[PDB]
DNA sequence: TTTTTTTTTTTTTTTTTTTTTTTTTTTTTTTTTTTTTTTTTTTTTTTTTTTTTTTTTTTTTTTTTTTTTTTTTTTTTTTTTTTTTTTTTTTTTTTTTTTTTTTTTTTTTTTTTTTTTT
């Protein structure tokens, strides 16, 4: 591994969005079906 | 060993621009002054029977000047076009909801030092 190493700003884009929007839908916000509590609820009780 | 070329930051202080303190004009805001509404009671006004002498409408006839009337030529009415205003689709922007990322301030208390004023 070199010290620079070039990366397309379309490829870091996509990855670095769809790694905070995945992990946004799926632990952040939309809450489960079976116990309706989002993860913070889950955490706190 | 002496002597010669070049390079920049300072003696800089002045020109340009920027920043920071100012105060005229149309839009708010508190006051006094004039429009509204509900009670008391109060002499005062006003609703309803009886009698009465009145003065205007309906028998009948008359005319004349407003109702008949026809026609010329105007002139308001209607047509087209275009501008001004009103009103409603369209678009844009902003705010709130709930989990996340980040920060930012005001005062007590004592003791000692800078930092201005007299």
């Amino acid at each position: 591994a070199r010290e620079i190493t070039p990366v397309n700003i379309e490829e870091e884009l996509k990855s670095s969005y769809l790694d905070y929007a995945m992990s946004v839908i799926v632990g952040r916000a939309l809450p489960d079906v079976r116990d309706g509590l989002k993860p913070v609820h889950r955490r706190v009780l």
